[PDB]
């Protein structure tokens, strides 16, 4: 189970208002949340929170972390929405309305393994 971070250093109401702000501001966008799978071996990332159109993959995504992190094209990554692998072809506005968390973010968790969950 996922202890996020962004969650202890952020307050439920902070994070309702920030998130209703920016969606607010930026309609076709939907903002996220990036954190590793804890005790996943995968290197951590620098990047974690992101504003990313609604129109884009999930597979698009997927390369965006990937890069971020410099992970080789030959390890893989597996994105975590709710202890699920979302579904690859899905956008990410799509996947947030599905996925949304109750403070209007989206969190995505990270691993080089699919132990985690579904």
């Amino acid at each position: 189970s996922m202890k996020w971070m962004f969650k202890e250093d952020h307050s439920l109401e902070h994070r309702c208002v920030e998130s209703a702000k920016i969606r607010a501001k930026y309609p076709d966008r939907v903002p996220v949340i990036v954190e590793k799978v804890s005790g996943s071996q995968i290197v951590d990332i620098d990047k974690r929170k992101y504003l990313v159109p609604s129109d884009i993959t999930v597979a698009q995504f997927m390369w965006i972390i990937r890069k971020r992190i410099q992970l080789p094209s030959e390890k893989a990554i597996f994105l975590f929405v709710d202890k699920t692998v979302p579904q690859s072809s899905l956008t990410m506005g799509q996947l947030y309305e599905k996925e949304k968390d109750e403070d209007g973010f989206l969190y995505v968790a990270y691993s080089g393994e699919n132990t985690f969950g579904f």
